[PDB]
């Protein structure tokens, strides 16, 4: 296919504008980001918080309805991936960097400071509200988007694009018109900013880790961590060949290293306490699910707005911005699966992986805090993991391994996001241009680095603010995608013979009633 | 022309007239009896109300989710005679309107200011959740049960449009025409009269408060209430005896338009952002606390929630059970040809969402005022809350008048609809009843409401609530039996006969086989 | 023929326990305490997690397509009427345990509170009593009974725990060493769970005799006499070769339990109990997942001892009872569907337990609130009679409760012994009466051994040894889930579609790999 320049040029111009604003005009960019966060949070926290749970309800009911039997492909089709392989391939979609960053920080900071409507030093609350942001809502969003693309491209044979999934609502004219172009541009921009958030978190934490081992300098975030991890691997893996064979190796190394780190912290750490937190975390998450889903700026006597902006609305925006990439990824590896099976796997397997990960790491941190040891230290979120690792025997080698894992996650996430963006910018071609992929990867890495540099001391806050503002337009795209998906599922070939009969009988009944009214 | 059911008219008419005379000429005796009867009823049946109120919700969810959800309310492969949008629009009628207007400000504001048993004061989430508790799912679960029973009896099986006909599976045709069916219909008419009189009394009281606030009348004297009720009853009487159904549908459209206008005015001129924040908060805290409130009895809070329960939750239970004949028959009428699952889902969810939005807007504005220093509580009279809320907003002087007009139109339309259903139930389930019987029933409900308001005196809302609870207690058992009748009716469907006969035959064979095996050794 | 390879190890372990307990009491008690500490600290997480995984698993199995499978031949209707089947679920379950903890558990939760909650809270006191007795125990029993019933009726295998693992180990492991190990573990777990029940019954009977002033004070010789008398009546019933006396006792169990519950209901605070019914159910559904998430590091690392005393003990007790109740449920529930079986087994005993605990615990808590108090010296065994004597006419009801405990002793012994004889007779339903008598005597001896060894801390001894003996069978019950899923998936009604899916998926994988290789060009 050809390049959709009408969709590349707008998004690329927006990205260049954001980068120039952040780099050359740090103060103005930071002020604007703070003001836009204030306005967006105050005026649309209701939208984020309401539709986060509407997505979960919607995907659950879609799975449990008659559409669950539909198969993503030809009728009576069987899937191309084994169930074990299908489950394993979902690891590459999850947050390697997000988990590596927040596994220790989030449960520990919620244990220490508490959350709105709750007191400090509550393990159940800490683990439950860590599981709130990471288990069902993100993967309900991802299931919705991936199911939309899967039904559009496999069942109906349309192009693999976000705009195509809206064909039921806006028709073909809209899909090829200005509205389809707008949807595709918003998808590309949201993916860019959502991936740049992860790249910024990973670079920040890698710098902190290098400082922990005492091998770092000050400008390493810009001069080494970003540009090296981008150029020396991602470009040479993309531009050199269609498949560089390094992405597969790194995607397997991610699994191996994450398993090794989790097993180290599990065995060397307080194993019994972690095993106690498994059922405790799951039970206290299921108990507090709706209480946390109803936490708005009007909660805790109006004092929850700042916390929600810093913690919950940030995650809403982050997951919404991830939606296009993760949806395309899940759709690509789920052909032939049924809708019910797809939804169940996508919702539950990563939820369990996240639950276990947070159990190990947050539980070790909370147990240390309870005993008297404090991995908190200064309080930086990027230094908690290495403090936790160093607190355990043989922690130096594992800290180095954690830095290696962070670098591999950086490379893998950037490469996969660039692949999906290139596909979306090339009229839905599965194998997009290599140079378009490299350009989009450069753009994402540059945006993440620019957010970090503009934030400076408050790098994390600047990152979160720009992610929150950048994902506001795509929240409505996902909301309308729910409607488009329902309208597409209803108008399935298997249901048309029943729908015509229902329409005919309803018309007969309505005309009979109208005639009786005339009488 | 179905003959008049005099044997069902007289037992309910005599009770209504006895209540009117007793409450008018003997205000003190009537109030004392109502108070004592509330004490006894609440003490010895709050467990029944609270348990079966949630059993209704569970029963409806199970019925929709079970194999019965695919059955059509009519002949097989039938289709609805109303478009889905028209069905949803018609659902708004037969709701409260007057209850929603009366309580939208008062109830969440009251819970926020004073708290609820087992919880502390100044809790927005708890106030909104326990307001949603009384107005969203258990109400419409009860209405779905009754309307589904009536719809199945009348469309699928082709019986009369009655509540006794829904008990045929339990007591049979002889029972339906026997004394038990007559008793069920009498209780249905009594419950309709008292559930309607409660809303009419609330509307008259709030219109009096509005006239007092608008300065049209200096005070809301008893004669003011009498005049309001007389004028509104005269309007309803003219609408009915005129024999033309155009004016009533015009007033229904006006009710929808004016309710939307008031909601939009408070949403826009009020704290829009807080109103929108309270939507997810209200829903989440409702689903979080659902079973905590479902398990709230007089034994909660170390045995101290009895007075609060009788004031709010048991009163609502009685009110929503008293409405059950009217709202059930209304929903049954407009739901021809729908499947059981579709009927249940729409009836449960659409009104719940509308109530959620209404309470969010009005209660959230009141609570936002409370938090910011302003207090529309004033003297604390419930009837004066709404006009305190509107008069605290720019341009609200005219919207208070619009609120009074909306209350008047709600009064007229609700009286007409309830009286139409009552006339149906007193004429062997005729779809259209005699004009004079409908007029008489509507005037009787108005007279009961006026009697309650006047006998209450300085405490009118309390007397209204007490009489509502006492009058609705008998029909809780009718609804409970209707659950069994509905299950038996759905089980004995034509599509399920062959499978059931196969199972019965095989079961007899297996039982004789095991009896023989025991005989062996 | 006797499976001596299974009898001899179980007999050796049981006799070793008896010799250790009587001969060396200090050593036995020290080992029991140390083993309780170790197993609790290291596997309370396993107990707590899998107790709720069982509920999730059985609910999902009932909901899924497997719920349509019929236990037996296709179109085979059940042998017992639904009334008979429902009533037969009372013989299997817990009568002695219910009588022992009917008052003690809610009363002590109300008095002392539970981890993460304040004391003197009726809602939690009843919700966490319902937690330990309603859905987790019966989820375990339903899983085990369903596995046994499917293996023995659908597939025609022998009625054993070993034959239910055939999906995982083939007939080679079913008859190999692993099947023998599973059978031995099932026998030992049944012996020790039934011994825990019998020891509780003997303690309660001694407490009742002390209360009735028949004995001046309890003594070890009194417990020995009680256990000897009851097991002698048992041995006579078993060796007599006539089950008429046992059927009489099993009916007397229901009659007397219903009589006692109705007495406490009518003569106790009826309205408070009725209030507690919906309160208990609602607070159970509200707090279900908060109680399911209670671990050794809840309430700031202070719930370990409370969990070991209450929650982990009940988990171990149910897991040790699971072979018996599973075999019982499989025997009486042939021809049922998986969905019907699961729903009935989960819901009927849960409702019965809810009513029982509502009555007795609500009576105790209402006495505590009003000013009275049945706590007395704090002994768990003395609470029930302390509750009875507080009510008028309780002097006779104390002896009625003692008689009921004796009948429960005999009948529970006989059902457990019959299951053990079936296990040791290669799954033969008509178990040898001498093996049955030997197993019953061994159970009584183990219960007496735990009581005597514990002495003053008799209940602690019982619970410690029960947890230790039930720890091994937890993994068997966990593996039953996988074995049952493999049984159900590989069913004749699904094998054709499974073959079609396998072939199509192989074609799809071949296409994808060939396409990838082609594109790799
Ligand atoms: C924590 C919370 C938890 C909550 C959990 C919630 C979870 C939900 C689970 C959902 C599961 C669904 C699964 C089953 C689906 C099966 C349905 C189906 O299709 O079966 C056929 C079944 C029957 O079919 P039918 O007989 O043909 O029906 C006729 C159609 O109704 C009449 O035809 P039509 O005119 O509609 O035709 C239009 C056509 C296609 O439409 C078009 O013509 C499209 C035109 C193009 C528009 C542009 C689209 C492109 C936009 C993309 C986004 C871009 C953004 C970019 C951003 C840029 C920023 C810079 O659409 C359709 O195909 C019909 C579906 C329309 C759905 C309408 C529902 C509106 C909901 C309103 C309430 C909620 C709003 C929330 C507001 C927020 C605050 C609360 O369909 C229906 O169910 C239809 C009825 C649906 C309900 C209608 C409701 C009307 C208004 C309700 C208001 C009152 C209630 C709300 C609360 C109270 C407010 C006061
Ligand atoms: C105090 C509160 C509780 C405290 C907490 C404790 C928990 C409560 C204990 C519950 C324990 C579990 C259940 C045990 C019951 C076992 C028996 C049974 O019903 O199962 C066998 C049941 C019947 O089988 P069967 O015994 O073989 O029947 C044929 C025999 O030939 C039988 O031969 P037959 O045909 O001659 O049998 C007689 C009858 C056919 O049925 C019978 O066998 C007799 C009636 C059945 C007993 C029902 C027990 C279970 C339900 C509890 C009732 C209350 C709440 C639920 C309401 C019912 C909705 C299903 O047929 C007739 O000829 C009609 C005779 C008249 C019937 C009664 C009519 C009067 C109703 C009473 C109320 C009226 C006014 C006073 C109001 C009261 C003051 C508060 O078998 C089935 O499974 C059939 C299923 C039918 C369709 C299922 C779909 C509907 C279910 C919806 C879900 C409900 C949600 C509720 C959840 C709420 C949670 C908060
Ligand atoms: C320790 C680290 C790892 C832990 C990870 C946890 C893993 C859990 C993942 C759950 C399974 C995901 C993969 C499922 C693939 C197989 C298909 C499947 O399970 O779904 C079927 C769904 O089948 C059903 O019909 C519904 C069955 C319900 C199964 C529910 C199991 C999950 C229950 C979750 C409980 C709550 C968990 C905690 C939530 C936070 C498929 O339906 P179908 O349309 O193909 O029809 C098949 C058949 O005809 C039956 O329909
Ligand atoms: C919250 C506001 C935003 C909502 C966004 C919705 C986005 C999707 C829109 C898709 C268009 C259709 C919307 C209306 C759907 C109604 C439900 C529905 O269709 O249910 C189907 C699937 O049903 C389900 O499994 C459940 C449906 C969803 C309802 C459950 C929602 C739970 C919400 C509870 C909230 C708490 C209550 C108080 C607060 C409101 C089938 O049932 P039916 O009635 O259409 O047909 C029945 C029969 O087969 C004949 O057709
Ligand atoms: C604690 C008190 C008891 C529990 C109360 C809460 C219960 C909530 C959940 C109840 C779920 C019941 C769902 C029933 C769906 C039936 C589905 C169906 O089509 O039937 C199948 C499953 O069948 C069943 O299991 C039928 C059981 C239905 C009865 C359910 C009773 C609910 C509880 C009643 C007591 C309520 C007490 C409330 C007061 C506290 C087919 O199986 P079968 O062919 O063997 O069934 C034969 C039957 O005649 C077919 O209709």
């Amino acid at each position: 296919a050809s390049l959709n320049w009408s969709v590349i040029v707008p998004a690329l111009v927006i990205v260049l504008a954001t980068v120039v604003w952040g780099i050359g005009f740090k103060d103005s960019f930071t002020n604007f980001a703070s003001s836009a966060l204030s306005a967006v949070v105050d005026n649309l926290g209701w939208a984020f918080i309401l539709f986060g749970t509407v997505f979960v309800f919607f995907i659950v009911v879609i799975a449990a309805s008659k559409f669950g039997t539909i198969r993503l492909g030809r009728i009576d089709e069987a899937p191309e991936f084994r169930t074990v392989s299908w489950i394993s391939m979902m690891f590459a979609a999850g947050e390697g960097i997000g988990l590596m960053f927040y596994g220790t920080t989030e449960p520990l900071t919620f244990y220490r400071n508490g959350v709105p409507g709750h007191d400090e030093h509550n393990v159940g609350v800490a683990m439950s509200t860590t599981m709130f942001h990471w288990t069902l809502h993100p993967w309900a969003i991802y299931a919705i988007v991936g199911l939309a693309i899967a039904y559009s491209t496999f069942r109906v044979g349309r192009k693999q694009l976000l705009s195509s999934a809206f064909v039921p609502l806006i028709g073909e004219k809209g899909a090829e018109g200005w509205l389809g172009k707008l949807i595709d541009i918003l998808a590309i921009i949201a993916t860019v900013f959502g991936t740049a958030c992860s790249l910024g978190l990973g670079a920040l934490q890698i710098g902190a880790g290098l400082s922990a081992a005492n091998i770092i300098e000050d400008p390493s975030d810009w001069t080494i961590v970003g540009i090296v991890s981008v150029l020396t691997l991602a470009f040479i893996f993309s531009a050199i060949s269609g498949v560089g064979k390094g992405i597969q190796y790194l995607s397997n190394a991610n699994m191996v290293l994450a398993a090794l780190l989790a097993i180290f912290v599990f065995v060397v750490g307080p194993t019994v306490s972690i095993l106690n937190l498994l059922p405790g975390s799951i039970g206290n998450y299921l108990s507090n699910f709706f209480q946390m889903a109803g936490r708005t700026a009007m909660s805790a006597d109006g004092t929850a707005g700042e916390w929600l902006g810093s913690w919950t609305i940030f995650y809403w925006a982050w997951w919404i911005s991830w939606s296009p990439f993760v949806g395309m990824f899940l759709a690509r590896i789920s052909r032939g699966r049924s809708i019910r099976e797809f939804i169940l796997g996508v919702l539950l397997v990563p939820a369990g992986v996240s639950t276990v990960w947070f159990s190990i790491f947050g539980g070790t941190a909370i147990v240390f805090e309870q005993n008297g040891e404090s991995i908190w230290g200064d309080g930086a979120a990027e230094e908690q993991l290495f403090g936790l690792l160093h607190a355990l025997p043989g922690g130096q080698i594992m800290g180095i391994i954690a830095m290696i894992l962070l670098g591999t996650f950086f490379i893998t996430s950037a490469d996969s996001a660039s692949t999906v963006m290139g596909t979306m910018s090339q009229h839905g071609q599965l194998e997009a241009n290599k140079w378009v992929t490299a350009a989009w990867g450069v753009a994402t890495a540059a945006i993440g680095l620019t957010l970090l540099l503009s934030g400076g001391d408050n790098a994390l806050s600047n990152l979160q603010n720009v992610t929150i503002v950048a994902a506001t337009p795509f929240l409505f795209v996902v909301i309308g995608l729910m409607f488009a998906l329902v309208k597409d599922l209803s108008n399935d070939v298997i249901y048309l013979e029943y729908r015509e009969q229902q329409r005919f009988n309803a018309r007969l009944a309505r005309e009979r009633r109208v005639h009786n009214e005339h009488r």
